[PDB]
Formats: C-alpha cells, sequence, structure tokens
C-alpha cells in the first residue's frame, strides 16, 4: 500500500547513513542461552550466517562494535575469531560505552545502527540513527525500536540487519567481492 | 469480551499479592533438555531474558526461590550467577521443601507464585497463589495451573511471568531504574 | 466423527497390552543431534520429561528398554541415570536385538511398544503390538508406524506415548503415586 | 496442477544424472550454530537422519564429499565417522575445490549435486546439475537454487536430498539394503 512504501523508504533512510553496526551479544548474536557445566565451564552459540554478516560490512568499510553485559572470555574469543575491534564488556548500564564508541568513531548519533533484545539496550536504540530488535526481544524493545527482524537472536537476524544496510547502500556486490579476495 | 476482562483482572489481583516466585529448574528455567558427554559431565541451558527477569524481581523486593528435582552442580553454579539463596535441591516430592521455605518467609501461600512444567510441580501449583505453567508443560500441569505462559522453558516464559508480576505491582519501572544501578 | 473414535478405540486397544516399551536412542530420545568437539568428545541432549515418562512406565510394572546403533558412553551414562538395565548398543540391523529382548521377557510381539524415527526402525516398528513414530521421524516410518507423537524426538515424544500407555491401562495414578514414594 | 508435475519432472531428471553430492558444513550439516566454550574450545552439532542419508548415498554408489570454509578439528571428526573421504577445509572462495574435485572424479558439471546456505556457494549451486539451497539459506541462495529443502540445514535437509536422488534413481531399496549389510 502507500503506507508500507512510505515506512519502507524511511527505514531505508535510516539505513543509508550507518557507518558502524553495534550489536549486543546474548539474546542478539546468540540464541540468549547460557550453556553450563558441572564444573561451571560456560559455553554460548553463534550463528555463522551473522558472522558472516559482520564481515561483509567491515569489507564494505562499515565497522562494527560489540558492547555487551557479558563478561566472560567466550564473547573474546568470538570477537578475536571475526577480528571484530571495538567492544566493551561488562556494561551493565551501556550509556557510557555508546559515549566512548562516539568519541573513539567521530560518528553522529544517526550514522550508527543499533540491534537489541532487553531494557539495557531501550536508550540506545532510541538514540541512534538505527534501533533494532531482534525478533524475540522483550516487549518493551519490540515496541519502541525503528525495526524488528523476522529472524530470532542467534538465527541470522544481525545477517539481516548486516543485508538491509548493504542493500540500502548499494554495497552488497562491493562487500562480497571484498570479502572473496581475503 | 466480557470475559476476557474479568479473567485478566482476577489474574492482575493473583499477580498483585505476590512476595516470592519459585521456580522450578529443568524444563522451566531450561529448554528440559540435559546435556551429557562421553565422561558423564552434564550441562543444562539457561535464558538471559530469564535470568534478568529474576533480577528485576529482586530488585523490586520481590525474593526468588527454586525447587527441583535436579542434584548437580550445573544448578549451584547457575544459583550463585543469580545471586539466588533460597533454594533446593533433589526434591522428588516438593511438597516439604515449600513448607521449609514458607517457615523461613513467614508468607501466606497466597503470597506465592510458582512455575512448573511436570507432576511433581501440580501440588504446588495449586496449593500457591499465583501456580503457573509454562507452555510446554505436561497436559495435566496445563490444565490445572491458573495460567500459562505464552513461551517455553527456558526460552523466557519465566521473564514473561515476571513481568506480568511487575506489572500488575506498577513495580516495572522501580525493578530497571534499582537493577541499573548496581 | 465415527472414525476418529473407531481408530482412537484401535489405538487405545493396542496400548492396553503393553508389557514393554523399547525405545531408539539418537532421534527418538534425543533431537537427533550429535553435537562434537575439537578433541571428538561426543555429547547428546536428553529430555527430563522423556525421562520422566520412563520412570513412570517402570514405577508403574511396565519395563523400559533401548536398542540403538549408537555406540558411545553418553549412551551407557543415560541409562545408568534412568536405571535402564535392558538396553543394546552399536546394533545396525536391530531385528536380533529384538529376538533377543523378547526371549529375555517372555512376551509376545503384540506386548512390546517400539518408537523409532529411521528406516532400521521399520521391521520392529511394524512387528510389535504399537509401532510408533516421533514427528520428526523419515518419511517410510512415519508412513508405516501404528500411531505418531505430535512432538519431536527429545522434546517429549516419549513422554506422551508413555502417557498413552499410562493412560489406557488406567495406571496414571499408580505410576505418579509410586514414582513419588522414592 | 499441469505446471507442478513439469517442474517436477525436471527436478527428477536432475536428480537422476546425480553421480556426487557436495555439502557445505556450517549451516548444511548443521544448524549455523558454532558453539564456543571460555577456553576457545568449539563444538558444532550435526544431525543422525542426515548421516545416514550420506551413507545411503554411498552404499548405493553415489560419492559423497564436502566443501567448507570451516578450518576446526570438529569437521575432520565427522567426517572420519561417516567415512567421507573426499573434503577440503578452510576454502572461503569453494571454485577451486569444486574444479579439483571434479578432476578427481572425471565427472560432468550436471552429475554433481551441490546444497548449500550462503553467497560463497552460489556459484556452485548454479553451476552443478543440482543445486539446492537449505530452507534457512540466506535469500540470494534461495532464490537462485534448482530446489529447495523443506527442512533446514541439521535438522534433516541434507537427508531430504539424499532421499530424493535415491529415490529419482530408484536405488532407495539397493542404498538401504546395502547399508544393512555392513
Ligand atoms: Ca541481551
Ligand atoms: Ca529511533
Ligand atoms: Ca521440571
Ligand atoms: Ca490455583
Ligand atoms: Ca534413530
Ligand atoms: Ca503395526
Ligand atoms: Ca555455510
Ligand atoms: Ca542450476
Amino acid at each position: 500500500s502507500l503506507n508500507t512504501e512510505i515506512e519502507m523508504n524511511e527505514l531505508l533512510e535510516k539505513a543509508k547513513k550507518i557507518k558502524c553496526l553495534i550489536c549486543d551479544v546474548d539474546g542478539v548474536l546468540s540464541d540468549g542461552l547460557l550453556h553450563i557445566d558441572n564444573h561451571g565451564n560456560e559455553l554460548k552459540s553463534f550463528h555463522v550466517q551473522d558472522g558472516m554478516g559482520l564481515k561483509l560490512l567491515m569489507a564494505a568499510g562499515i565497522q562494527v562494535a560489540i558492547i555487551t553485559t557479558a563478561q566472560n572470555a567466550v564473547v573474546d574469543h568470538r570477537m578475536e575469531q571475526l577480528g571484530i575491534t571495538h567492544y566493551y564488556k561488562g556494561q551493565v548500564d551501556k550509556r557510557s560505552a555508546y559515549q566512548h564508541l562516539k568519541k573513539t568513531l567521530g560518528l553522529n548519533d544517526d550514522e550508527f545502527a543499533y540491534i537489541g533484545d532487553d531494557l539495557p539496550d531501550l536508550p540506545l536504540i532510541q538514540q541512534v540513527g538505527l534501533g533494532v530488535a531482534v525478533s524475540n526481544a522483550v516487549p518493551q524493545v519490540l515496541e519502541f525500536a525503528d525495526w524488528r527482524t523476522e529472524r530470532t537472536g542467534g538465527r541470522g537476524a544481525v545477517r539481516e540487519l548486516c543485508d538491509l544496510i548493504l542493500n540500502a547502500q548499494n554495497k552488497a556486490e562491493l562487500a562480497i567481492t571484498g570479502y572473496l579476495k581475503q
């Protein structure tokens, strides 16, 4: 209809500006599960299509960052795997890490996207240019985000956002070409 | 309709009284799976939104307790992570642990909520003020509970109950504010 | 309708005779997944409601057995957890293990139930009194079984069969009572 | 309708020619998840029905190969379990491995099937006789494949392709017979 075209255009205009995507970890890059053993070892589960999404953004000159409440070494191992250097762990209130990232990169609020699932993500989701909820996000986060993914956290929701941004900016071909050559 | 309004109000009136939520572990705080390796190590998988749910109740002055048949050290590690001190392990029949918790806290039956999935939860679900079934509960538990969650165990069902209670008591803002300041 | 009543009765008459349930492991007591690490350690994931199902059958005097192609020690650890002594590992063709179990127990073919998901289960599913497919079974197994569960393997499908058998035989109350007293 | 019959026949004619199935690993033989622990150990999860699918192809004289970007030892352990000798790891661009496999086997492009989920699979999916997308594949891969499975990667999608090929070639009975005799 007329309304879905308008809304689709307004979303595309937000995504056209994006120079950095920020992700939360648990519930967004993961399914939300914390796997714990009898000895207290911990694991999380990440999805390969999301890891490819982040690598495609970076191949296209779009920066990637993480801001998480998680503190464990699983996060460090995953960030190292993906070559993500801008990341912040143990952040219970996330506003201060966002402001630090903003200073580091020199970007306007509207040049960030942020994808979240729970209440501590809410102020970042409302502040940035493109605030995104995974489909399994808590009710307030689904309510107040600019957009929500079809897929759930850890199942390709972050890839869906990566592809939206690349497509909006006509960088999808650049990204895969650049990725495949490294 | 008239009937859904009445029922919604009756549920809210139960939730308004709640001073302690009691959870079962396997099938409720987890998906129900027991992951076992070749050496007999075991793991369970918990969900971060449920862990946040429990922390929000506690930030709002609502106590949390666990009563489980599980005996393994996974449970202890998770309870320590969440700062939950009232918990009972290896309880095959759960009535005696409930009565002990009741004595410890000094609460009326109707000031407890209990969220369960299987037959040993049934007498507790029927006795407390707000007896809750996860959506994947066995048929009798779904039948006799006061309410059932939309979500399944380990996927945010306990968070859905936490949010119902906080919302009923107008403590949702208090809870997130209090959480974010620690 | 008339037809669903007939079929429901014919299924109940099969279940009334059952003196032993036989389960396959991978895909039936599990989701089907084999979790493998970098060092070749392996895990499988079992569901607590299915473990309770098997314990309820045994509390009601119904025997339980496993016949599996799996050979790894995960299976032994799980059987020990559940107190299941009649079980057969590494059986690629399963007919010979079934005949051995039949000799051991002294039962007629029609006093066995068998729940399976893949082609090597087919001859057992067709031979026993109550041959059952998990809902995620391969197409031929769904086709030729007497009945299929609503739930998938490792998610409570075996419990659904346990409850059908107990209900048919009016042993559900006996079973939970007997379980809760040990 | 007339159109679904034509398309079903055209798909069957592709599958009749197949002398080798090539699979990707992560997202195709797995759910896509990478499970990572605090020490950097990694696991993936494979599905037993897919492992049986591959063994049935091989019992019927159809070769199996893997081409993956994954480099970790999980892959080697799984290939050894399944007796798959033709496989290629760490391939970021996959075209060169395909050409090497083609030389090794002496087959025409149209005698290969390939099942994929992400952009680096696309040129192989378009080149081979039967290019297949798992149902959870990224949008371009779903778009350009000859066929897509109903099931998702790691949940029996590869088995669904194995069964299509065996059925098209009237080798399903040969395959199970041959499997069950080893
Ligand atoms: Ca989160
Ligand atoms: Ca906004
Ligand atoms: Ca339970
Ligand atoms: Ca009640
Ligand atoms: Ca099986
Ligand atoms: Ca039969
Ligand atoms: Ca892949
Ligand atoms: Ca093609």
